[PDB]
């Protein structure tokens, strides 16, 4: 099979909750379940047809055995369904989709779901096993420890972004200008109904969560006045960096033959996927390497892409990527992104792909690129049908 | 490419340490690093040739950001290396190998490493985020919580095995006879040098660990006298169940063309891989379903397999599998298995595949099948060259 | 010296804060310090004249070394000051005053301070020393563990009160009638300025706390509708039981000769003090035994007492005491008590004595009696001067 | 009554266990119970005669409600017994005895027990109430926090002793010579049966503990080679400092009339007791102030004392005291002390007084002086009968 036989037939996501707010105490498995139910309904695919699942999740500590399996069974899929979780840090939700695409292209399965999820609100604290040392010891926060602190440099991802910003002269002012644009684009897209197709609501004990929570949590006048968040002479702030958040996003994928068999409407097809990596501290420049890689795989050029989703881990990252590759900013993150919508780590790679699946006009091509802790980036190109 | 173009060029593993013993306080990333260095040396592949890695690990809590990436960089691979972790519970180390094989068959990479790892000794305890409730709360053990307790039934995997045993009249006495056979087969294999090819030693603080620790921790006379370990009227005991353990196993994989390009000797080729699943409590019968699936994928019958590695999660599992499929016990787990060697959850699926890579005679075919928490099983068939 | 040579020359207290409210995160040592500063100012005694201190405190876990010493030095007393803490559970603040009286009567010191304090809001959770058990363990709440759970019966003090109530036919309706009367008496006393002399304010980061917090936290209409708080068929509820609270109360004591020497005005003199005890579960009836004991020591009869302070651990306790001894309810707890003002365990015994010191008319006699966990009660009689 | 009417009729103690060794996991209440049963047997006083108890204990966190009451009821005393715990840090066990003596001299009771206890092995760790902060927090060790860290200087008691040592030219070599002498004196006293009268054995899970554990844990050749334990340029070491330990010591006290009434033999009588204090960091010089105070109270001079027990918190303390007061070293701590026997904080002040009760010859006078965290010291003088 060619890669273009791989089609997306549904996509859905939860709203993104703010840290310890809308989805406080809601396990990641609930978020995943509801996004997966939503995606299957979007695809008009009964859960019993799903043969295999790949779900990204980065810090599932204390969510119980096999949270990916919990999501799949919770959504009503048969116990015969094959399930795997993946962790490629911030790229997890994209890499899950790639893994699903690979087994479809090899005809190992016909109907597969994939996506990503994270509940950062529910990440626990750790106490190591064994004798608690005389004099006491630290209760470790799983979010920096397993999620956001770079191991090799022992600095937070935002401090790494400061390093990249300084190296490439991406100024505080440029980062804040971009951050404001993201917040404004998020609000405009919500007002215009842009997310209506992809969003499914959740009831939380009772209120209904149906809208991204983060993008209203902003004061434009204060943005240029904020102190650096990560290093004393830094440029990255809480406003121009992504936030801690909760959410899940899922897609339903099959082959052109599977879609015909079940009377399904293909929404998009795969053109290319892949990954690149560089030094851990420089994860922010890795999208600029994965993008030419997946363009070459797709036999495309930069001008052939109608929309870019370059995950906004920090304003630094799309700014670097756009200027280094010569991208048109009016075609990049046009409905906002993680600086204003938030970054549930395992979710975001799946969210941005599912967004392209729904928001591209038929015939248009979209490229998603997402940097990840450790120095990597995932990339993916799709064609809307 | 056909699947048979995928070849194994190296395999290695750490010894398996016993719980809080040989590798006490040794992080999983150290074990994985040493297994990967060993596998690359076994393959005569310099680390800079590795393009991508998939590593299984089930409970990496508090091992820091991206433990799979830590292993790959620790082993001397280039920062350009693409890395992903996978969690399919007990099948993780096998599923990692399958994911590597898929991208090789699609010619998305040429040189890939895969494996699995676990440090159960270093799994922490958890405290949830937010208000500690008045009256106190439980510090949660990550091992049962994220590793070995079935979430749907809220019973341990050993209690699930009790259920399967009673349903299919697999007696205490049969389980104990099988357990004793496993311990004896492990000891004999160690004496006969069977593991010399696959084992790499580790220095720990300063002792050298060069031999599996678990298989000596047994008293045959006491085995029939042990009390049930999981349920009051149960048949599963500490002796006839797998144990908590630490270890890592890795393989190096390429295509027939890659091997030619780099002057490498293929050790084995892929014939088939896949997965099956059933009700979570019945994971013990899932290998009996995946085995016919992968045999069909390879165009083979039971008689065509020379050696079986059916992971010994509990003696129940190989016993069920052998009697249901009509397997010859003299061809099953002939060098011991997880009842006597231990079960570092993320490691075992990679261990048993790497063991077949080294221990099969040229021209022989081996099938590995590994049940996993949640109801699944992974299967794989390879041919020795 | 006769006991009547022992005189009180000052008394003060903090307001009583509600649990995790006004004095949340304010250590017990701050509360103690401010009450002691206040008492010394009330007595017109410069801190440098204080020779010795006894301070009651029941659960000072994590308040640091020698919280009583911290209070005394914090209040400006000389480092030459002798300091001891006492724990007689709920009687601690009274027993401290008794110990001070004893050394004054023996002429071992001339100027002594005494009182009691508790920050229940700041009581920590406990994790035992050593190996955290496989499978996890409970984080223990210090409030029930060291404060309010009876060790011998392994039931809460309120459950003990249920037992006593049932035994002596003290009904739910009688308890609620008494509780309402306490809440109304507390509000009336506050309105009438009754506490103005004894109260000192605290600034907390900034707001000024100057009024007891608990007595407004009531709904009279709901009181008869509440469910039992401690046992399924019980009579004790949250409304007719004392609450968890924060506060400190201190007195300054000397001899008649010391008062003359320093030009001080005696506010009251000691007539008797002592203790009684019975079975732990029956602590509620112990005040009825200590009262005749201290009357006999003072050579007095019940009719000679103008005001009674019978600590309101539960409405059960003053109800039992009044009916069994034939006390006039119009002379008992006339300005409210712990059911409506709260029960910071180590404080209350000192609070009720200091209240009598200020509120008795000159020449009147007051008797304070306070039951304590373990089965005890303290008693004290004073004469206003 | 004169103070000399107060008599000791019995004394006993547990052996002192080493940290997490002989009495590991044995609660302080068990140690206190056995010491109290032993003291009552030594006195030939049936438990039902005991009217009141004062028991020292410094860090009873997680030992449950009213550990002093638990000890008294555990020893078989009647529920009518009045019980109080006291905390004067290291002086607690002595101050308890003083409080008992005061109420006997005032004829408020006739038969009273007093002592001190500590299980440092069972001291827990603390987690504060309320929100665990983002990023984690420290699990606090109760031993330094509530027992051995000076709050004002935020340094350990051993570092305070370094300061006193340097100020007064008490050298490392002098401290080590004194330490060695203590270890040798402890061993010799054990061999000569000196402790046979005061010791009572305990059964622990099943071994019998009948001898002090600490004084054998020494290597004389290594003592001059140890590194400073508290400050980089310090003189105090693990060997010449007291250790962490578990134990309890109790006495039985009455009046001359009480002894006659019950047919008891007075062992010793009280001559004086009291306390002094100075700056917290200088607790090591406080015994040199309390000793002249209690000598004056007794109408005695230094030459009138036959044996001194100056608690060996650090070798610094008896060295300072002896050279400042001109004491004969051959009359000081002649059977060892806390440097070699250990320092269960709440116990030691009672241990050294009970030791004088048994080891003084009839007609001899003994003075005990014990420094305490916070800057204090307790003193006591008794006369053997
Ligand atoms: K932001
Ligand atoms: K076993
Ligand atoms: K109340
Ligand atoms: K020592």
């Amino acid at each position: 099979r060619p890669i273009t036989d791989v089609v997306f037939v549904g996509a859905a996501r939860t709203p993104i909750g703010s840290f310890r707010s809308a989805f406080n105490n809601v396990p990641v498995t609930v978020l995943g379940r509801e996004a997966l139910k939503g995606a299957l309904k979007n695809a008009n695919v009964k859960p019993s047809l799903v043969q295999e699942a790949f779900i990204g999740v980065v810090v599932p500590s204390n969510a119980g055995q096999g949270p990916a399996r919990q999501v799949v069974l919770g959504a009503g899929c048969d116990v015969s369904t094959v399930v795997t979780a993946v962790n490629k840090m911030c790229a997890s939700g994209m890499k899950a989709i790639a893994c699903a695409a690979s087994i479809l292209q090899l005809d190992l399965q016909e109907m597969v779901v994939a996506g990503g999820m994270e509940s950062m609100s529910c990440v626990p604290f750790y106490l190591p096993r064994g004798e608690i040392p005389f004099g006491g010891t630290k209760l470790i926060d799983g979010i920096p420890r397993d999620g956001l602190n770079d191991v090799y440099n022992d600095i937070l991802m935002g401090a790494c972004a400061d390093k990249v910003a300084k190296q490439f002269a991406i100024t505080r002012e440029e980062q804040d200008k971009y951050a404001i644009l993201s917040y404004k684009r998020s609000a405009a897209a919500w007002k215009e109904g842009i997310f209506a197709k992809e969003i499914i609501p959740l009831e939380v004990t009772t209120i209904t969560v149906e809208e991204d929570e983060e993008y209203k949590k902003v004061n434009f006048e204060k943005i240029p006045k904020l102190k650096p968040a990560f290093t004393s002479e830094g440029s990255v702030t809480a406003a121009n960096a992504s936030t801690l958040n909760d959410g899940a996003a899922m897609v339903v994928m099959t082959t052109v033959d599977g879609a015909k068999k079940h009377g399904l409407k293909p929404l998009a097809r795969m053109l290319a996927y892949g990954d690149a990596a560089t030094h851990p501290i420089d994860f922010g420049i890795a999208p600029a390497s994965v993008i030419p890689k997946v363009l070459k795989l797709a036999g495309l050029q930069i001008k052939d892409i109608d929309l870019w989703e370059i995950n906004e881990a920090f304003a630094v990252v799309p700014l670097y990527t756009m200027k280094t590759l010569g991208l048109d900013e009016s075609k990049v993150n046009i409905h906002g992104g993680a600086v204003s919508l938030g970054h549930p780590i395992g979710m975001s790679g799946a969210r941005i792909v599912g967004h392209l699946v729904h928001t591209l006009k038929p015939g248009q091509k979209g490229c998603a690129a997402i940097c990840n802790g450790g120095g990597g980036a995932g990339g993916m190109i799709i064609e809307k049908l």
